[PDB]
C-alpha cells in the first residue's frame, strides 16, 4: 500500500496530546455564560461564528499528522456526544482532554494502560450510577424553561419560546427549527396533515372569506394513480351522496371527464366535493399517500401489489377526517380517524428509517412531521438581522430543544458542573483491584473537577478556588459565574439534564482511555 | 522493462533486516495481557485502533524498497498465519523475525543457507509433532471460556458470552458477530430459517398479537417464477385444504388474479395460507429457493432445473415445516423436515465454494447461517460508546472465536508461550546430517523461547530470566504475566489452541527460513 | 527520429561489458547445490524468490543504455535458452559473459571479430559433436529421478514423484504443474479422452465464461448412426435421464426433429443436454465410438452391423463420466467409469493388431486409438505453506520437468560440468585457418571451464583448483560440490540432460560472438 511512517511511545504520545490539547484548548474558550464564540472559515461563503463545541471540533483538522490523529479523535468525542445527547459537547471535549492527558502521564515501564483504561471505565460506571441517583425527574414547565435558557446560554425568549412550543405540542412532540425572515422569533404551531397542493378547481370553493374549501366530518379518497375516468370516480361520488357527507379525493391528478363530473356535480346540484393533486414527487408520494391512509382509516387505490380498484369502493375503504380545509396553495386535513396502534407503528417505521438511512433526502422527516402528533408540530421561526446571527441563535435553540428533551426523557440534575462533582465520594468508596485501576479511578477522580473550573476559568476568575469553595460547601450550592457568586443551583434555575452529563463523560472517557493504550502510532508520509 | 537498481550480499540481507526488524519491532508491543494498543491512521476516516497482530503489520508498508521488501514477507507470514487460523499472529511475527535475525546472523561463504533452511523445516516437523503430543483435546465447557478470554486480552464477558453461544449452538455451530447500537454486548440467537421478507397483504394476519402470521405442522411451496395466473395457483391449494394443513407460499413475487384468490379464500372460510417475497437478488436467490426446497423436503417451481410445471403438483412436490412465522418484515421457518444427508452435503457444497471463492460477495455466508439455522445461529452484536472501540473489541471477539473453533477441532496445550518453550528437548534428541542443518535446528532452538520472553518483556519484567525459570520448572507450571507470577498453566485456565501455535510457527518458520537464502536483491528505482 | 547518442570502440564495449558483467553476476550465484537465492520485488505483490537464471535475467534492466543493451542481450541469452530446453539458464549466462569477455579483451585493430567468431562457432560445433559422442540415451526410470533430482536442486522427493508421473502417464505423456492447498506435493493423475469435434448447436452452451458447455457427473449416448428421429428415440432415453444427470451425444450427426427437440428442451427448461458429432471418418468412427464406449462404459447403438436399436435403452446401456467439458472446435470428457479389465483387453487388442497389418494407413489411425484410449496426464500440486514458497517449487519442478523430457528425448551426459570439460581435447585437435579463428577457438577453450569453476565457488571453495584437479582425474569422476568431494558422476547420480549442455552454449556463444563484433554502439538521450 502507501509508504508510511511510524513512531514510538511517549514521543509519539506527546504529539497526539499536542493534537488533543491544540483542539481541545480552541473548544473550550465556548464553555459556560462567560464563554466565548469561535469564527470558522466557510470555504464558499461568509464564514460561521459558533458557541457549539462539536461544530468547532469538527472544522480543525492538522497538518501534523499524528496531532491530526487526537484530533480526529477529539472530534469523534464531540461528534458522539452531539449524536447521542444534542448538547453536552464542550464539556465532553475538556473531560477527553482531561482524562488524555492525565492518562498520558501516568503511564511508565510497568504500567499497563489498558487495565488503566479498565479502571477508568468502573470510574465511571460508578459515576453515572450516583448521577442517576441524584436526578430528580422533570415536574413543572418552569423546569423546562430553566433547561433550556441555561442550554441557550442565557437567553430567556428561547426558553420561554420553547416552553410554549413544548406546551402546546406536548413533552414528546414534533418541534423543528428553521430560519426567519423576521427580525424576531416566531413560534408557529401547525395542527393536522398539511401539505403543499391546492384544489385543481377554483369552482370548489365554499367560503368566499379566504377563497376556501372548508369541510367537517368528511370522507377521503386516495389514487395513487391518475383519474382521467373512465368513470371509475362515480361509485365513489355515489357512496358519499349516499350518507351525506363531504368528500375529499387526492390523486397523482384528477381531470379528463372525472373532472368534469365533478364541477358539474358541484356546480349544480349542491354537491361536496373537492380534489387536489398527490403531494407528488415520484416515488415519495407513493409513502405519503399510503401514509394519509393510514392516518385517515382506509386505502389507497391504484397499484401497489395487491390493486384495489376504484370502481369496487365500500365506505370502509375511504378515510375519516374530523374536518378539512384547502386553498389555492394547500391542504390541511385535521381529526383524521384510524388505528393509533397502526400510526404509531407507522412512525415508529419511519424513525427506524431516518435513522439508519444516511441519505440527507430528508423528506423523511417531512413524512415524520407530516404524520402528525399528538398535539401537533412547532415550527421555530428564528430571526436576527444576518445569516451569521442566525446561524448561530438557531445553534444555541437546537441545543436548548435537544437539551429539553433529555430532561424530560431521563432527568435534571445539578447545573455549573457540580453534578458531577458530587460524584467524587462514591469514587472514594471503590475497591480497585490493582495500582493500573487506581490510577484510573484516580484519573477520573481529577477530571470530574474539569468542567467547573473551566466554567469559572472562562469568567475570569479563579477556577480552582472555586471547584475547593464548592467542595466544602454544601450539597444543594453551587457557582453561578454569570452573576459571579455562590448560589443554590437548582433555586437559581442553573441546571442540566441528566442524560447529557451522562453521554458527555461516558463517551469522553471511552474514547480517551483507549487512546491512552496506544504505543504506536502509524501515519501517511506527506 | 522498468529501470531497476540490485544489491549483493550481507549489506542488503542488513537493509530487509532493517525492515523485518521495524515491522516486528512495530507488532510485538500488541503481545500478551500487559501488551499495548497501535493506532493506524485511515485515508478517510478516525484512526483503527488494534491489538491484532495482522492488521499492524499490513498497515506498514516502507519507502526504502529493501526494507519494503523484508516488511512485505514480514506481512506474509502474519497474513498466512490469520487466514490459517485466526489467531497466533503476532506470535508469527516475532517467531518470522527471531528466525530471519537468526538465519542471517549464521550466513558465512562455506555456508549452504538453503541446507540450513533445510534443517529449520526439520525442526519444525520434530517441534510440531512433539505439540500434538502435548495436545489434550477440549472436554469441559469451562476450558472454552478460558481458551476465548485468554484471547479476547483477559476479557471475562467475551469468554462467558461465546461460552454461552456455544452451547446453545453446539461446538460446530455457526456464530457471527456485528456491531451493536447498545453500549452493552448482546447475544441474540437464531432458529430455522429466518429471512428478511414479510407477508405481500396484511389480510394474511391471524393472532393479532404482534400482528403475525403464525403456522404450525405447514406446507411450503417454492416457486422460482411470479404466480400472477390462477390456473397454476389453485391445484396447491386444493392439496393444501385436502390434508387440513396451513400453506406458505415463497415466490419472486405473488401478483395477479393469484393474490386475489389467496385472500378472498383467507378471508372467507378461513384458509391458512400465507404468501411471501422470495428473498429477493436476481441469481442469488435462485440459490436460496433451492436452500429451502431441499432443507424443507421439496422442489423448487419455475426452475431452470427442472421439468415441473406449477398446475401439476403432488403433496410430495411441496415442503413440510414444524412451525412457521411471519410478520411485515421477515419470515421465519423453522422444522422443516427433509434429507438430512442432502442438508449436509448442500452445505459441504456451499463451504466448499466459499472456501474457493476470495470475492468478498458474501451473500455465500448469508446462506450459510439459512441452510444450517435448523440448528442454531449466535450473533453477538458488540457494543461501546463509540465505532473505535466497537473495531477494536470486535476484533478481539473474532480472535476468541477463530481461537476456540480452533480448540475445539484440532486442541488445547500450555499458554504464555510455555507449549513452544516445552517442545525444545525433543530438538535435543535430533540427529543433523551436516553443519548447515545443525545451525537450522539450533536457529529453531533459539526461536522457540522468543514468544514467552516477549510477553514477559512487555509486562515490564526480565523476559530472559522468566524463561529460565519456567525451563527450570516443572512442565504443568507456567509465568502468569498479568498476575506477575509464576501458577500452574492449564488450572490457572492460560491455554492457548495447538492450531494456532502449530499454524503461527510453520508459517513463519516458512517464509522466514526462505528469506534466508537470499544473496541478491532486485529492486525497482525511485 | 529521436535524438541520439553514439559511442565508438573499446570504451563502449567496456560500457556493455559492465552492464553484462553485472546480470552475469547477479544470476551466477545460483548455480549447483550450494547456490542461492535471488529476491525479486513486484510491483504489486510481495517479492518474488527464485533460483531460475532466466527470471532473474529478465528481471534487470538498467538505467545506463550501455549497460542496458548488453543486459538485454545476456537475458535474451537466458531467454532463449529457457524456451528451447527449459532449464540451463545461469549456465548460459555464465557462459555467454565469458565468452563476451574473453572476446572483448582480444580485440585489437588488426583483429577481424567477426571472423573470431567464426573461429568461435566453429570450435561450439566440434563441441557439441562431442557431446553427442558422449551421450548415453536414458533406459531405467533411476536415472529420470537422478535427472529430476538434480535439476531440482537436490529435493529427492521432487524427482521421486516426477518419476512416479513419468512411469503412470508414460515418458511422452502429459505432466502439468499447479498450485496446491495442501502443504505436500500431491500427484493426481486423471484419465480422459479429446477429439476434434465440438458442440453442433450454439444453444448448448452452458458456462458464459469462455464458450463451452460444461459438465460433470454426465451419462453418455453413443450412437454409430444418424440421429434424425422424430421422438422415437431421443425422448426415450431422455426419459432415463429421469435421476437427473447431464447427457452427452456421440453421434455421425445429430440434425433434424431430434436436434429441434434438444434445443427446445435446452432453451425453456434449462435442460442439461449436449450434443456432438462422431470423431469421423467413414471405418475409424466405427472403431473410435467403440473405444469410448469400452472406456465410459456401456454400448454403441445403431450397430449393423446387429444391433442395438436406439429405441430400447436402459441406464446400463449409456456411459457414464466424472467429467465433460467442450467447446466449437473440439470435445473433451473425463474420467468415465468402465470395466479396467475390458479396457486393458482393448489396448491389447490394438497393440497385437497394429504389430501386424498391412501396409502403413491403418496403423496412423491404430496409434490415435491407442494415445486417445489408455490416457492420463499428471498434475503435480505442489505444496508448501506460503505463496513465494510455492512460486520457488514450481519454478524448480517445472525445471526438473523439462529436463527430463529433454533427458528423454536426446539424452545425458555428465554432471557438474564435467560434460563441457571432457570436449576440450576435441578443440585440441582442431585446424584454425588463421589467428582470428584460433582466437576464437582459445576463447571457447577458456570458456568450457566457467560452469564447473562456478558451481565450486559458490560451494565456498576454490573452484578453479577443482576444475584442473578434475581435469587431470578420469573421464567418468567429477566433483560433488554437495558432497563437497570428488566422486564417479554417473554412480552418484549427478548427470546432465544432453539437450541443455548444448542449448546453453550454442545461444551463449551464438549471441556473444555477435556482441564482440560490435564497434559502434548507438542509444537514445536521456
Ligand atoms: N449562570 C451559570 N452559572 C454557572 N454555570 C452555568 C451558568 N450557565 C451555564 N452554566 C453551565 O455551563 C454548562 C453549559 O456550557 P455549554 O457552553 O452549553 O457547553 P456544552 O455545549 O458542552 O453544553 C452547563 O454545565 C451549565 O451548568
Ligand atoms: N494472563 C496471561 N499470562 C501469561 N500469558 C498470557 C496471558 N494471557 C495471554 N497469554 C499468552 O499471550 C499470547 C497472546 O497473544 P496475543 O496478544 O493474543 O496475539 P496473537 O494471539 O495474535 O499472537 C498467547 O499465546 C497466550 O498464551
Ligand atoms: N551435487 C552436485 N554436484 C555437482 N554439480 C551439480 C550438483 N547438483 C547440481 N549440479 C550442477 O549445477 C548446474 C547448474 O544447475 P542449476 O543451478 O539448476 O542452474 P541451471 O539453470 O543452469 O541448470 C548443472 O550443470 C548441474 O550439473
Ligand atoms: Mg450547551
Ligand atoms: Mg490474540
Ligand atoms: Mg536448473
Amino acid at each position: 500500500g502507501s509508504a508510511k511512517d511510524v513512531k514510538f511511545g511517549a514521543d509519539a504520545r506527546a504529539l497526539m496530546l499536542q493534537g488533543v490539547d491544540l483542539l481541545a484548548d480552541a473548544v473550550a474558550v465556548t464553555m459556560g455564560p462567560k464563554g466565548r464564540t469561535v469564527i470558522i472559515e466557510q470555504s464558499w461563503g461568509s464564514p460561521k461564528v459558533t458557541k457549539d463545541g462539536v461544530t468547532v471540533a469538527k472544522s480543525i483538522d492538522l497538518k501534523d499528522k499524528y496531532k491530526n490523529i487526537g484530533a480526529k479523535l477529539v472530534q469523534d468525542v464531540a461528534n458522539n456526544t452531539n449524536e447521542e445527547a444534542g448538547d453536552g459537547t464542550t464539556t465532553a471535549t475538556v473531560l477527553a482532554r482531561s482524562i488524555a492527558k492525565e492518562g498520558f502521564e501516568k503511564i511508565s515501564k510497568g504500567a499497563n494502560p489498558v487495565e488503566i483504561r479498565r479502571g477508568v471505565m468502573l470510574a465511571v460506571d460508578a459515576v453515572i450510577a450516583e448521577l442517576k441517583k441524584q436526578s430528580k425527574p422533570v415536574t413543572t414547565p418552569e423546569e423546562i424553561a430553566q433547561v433550556a435558557t441555561i442550554s441557550a446560554n442565557g437567553d430567556k425568549e428561547i426558553g420561554n419560546i420553547i416552553s410554549d412550543a413544548m406546551k402546546k405540542v406536548g413533552r414528546k412532540g414534533v418541534i423543528t427549527v428553521k430560519d426567519g425572515k423576521t427580525l424576531n422569533d416566531e413560534l408557529e404551531i401547525i395542527e393536522g396533515m398539511k401539505f403543499d397542493r391546492g384544489y385543481i378547481s377554483p369552482y370548489f370553493i365554499n367560503t368566499s372569506k379566504g377563497q376556501k374549501c372548508e369541510f367537517q366530518d368528511a370522507y377521503v379518497l386516495l389514487s395513487e394513480k391518475k383519474i382521467s375516468s373512465i368513470q371509475s370516480i362515480v361509485p365513489a361520488l355515489e357512496i358519499a351522496n349516499a350518507h351525506r357527507k363531504p368528500l375529499v379525493i387526492i390523486a397523482e391528478d384528477v381531470d379528463g371527464e372525472a373532472l368534469s363530473t365533478l364541477v358539474l356535480n358541484r356546480l349544480k346540484v349542491g354537491l361536496q366535493v373537492v380534489a387536489v393533486k398527490a403531494p407528488g414527487f415520484g416515488d415519495n408520494r407513493k409513502n405519503q399517500l399510503k401514509d394519509m391512509a393510514i392516518a385517515t382509516g382506509g386505502a389507497v387505490f391504484g397499484e401497489e401489489g395487491l390493486t384495489l380498484n376504484l370502481e369496487d369502493v365500500q365506505p370502509h375503504d375511504l378515510g375519516k377526517v374530523g374536518k378539512v380545509i384547502v386553498t389555492k396553495d394547500d391542504a390541511m386535513l385535521l381529526k383524521g380517524k384510524g388505528d393509533k396502534a397502526q400510526i404509531e407503528k407507522r412512525i415508529q417505521e419511519i424513525i427506524e428509517q431516518l435513522d439508519v438511512t444516511t441519505s440527507e433526502y430528508e423528506k423523511e422527516k417531512l413524512n415524520e412531521r407530516l404524520a402528525k402528533l399528538s398535539d401537533g408540530v412547532a415550527v421555530l421561526k428564528v430571526g436576527g438581522t444576518s445569516d451569521v446571527e442566525v446561524n448561530e441563535k438557531k445553534d444555541r435553540v437546537t441545543d436548548a430543544l435537544n437539551a429539553t428533551r433529555a430532561a424530560v426523557e431521563e432527568g435534571i440534575v445539578l447545573g455549573g458542573g457540580c453534578a458531577l462533582l458530587r460524584c467524587i465520594p462514591a469514587l472514594d468508596s471503590l475497591t480497585p483491584a490493582n495500582e493500573d485501576q487506581k490510577i484510573g479511578i484516580e484519573i477520573i477522580k481529577r477530571t470530574l473537577k474539569i468542567p467547573a473550573m473551566t466554567i469559572a476559568k472562562n469568567a475570569g476568575v479563579e477556577g480552582s478556588l472555586i471547584v475547593e469553595k464548592i467542595m466544602q460547601s454544601s450539597s444543594e450550592v453551587g457557582y453561578d459565574a454569570m452573576a459571579g457568586d455562590f448560589v443554590n443551583m437548582v433555586e437559581k434555575g442553573i441546571i442540566d439534564p441528566t442524560k447529557v452529563v451522562r453521554t458527555a463523560l461516558l463517551d469522553a472517557a471511552g474514547v480517551a482511555s483507549l487512546l491512552t493504550t496506544a504505543e504506536v502510532v502509524v501515519t501517511e508520509i506527506p
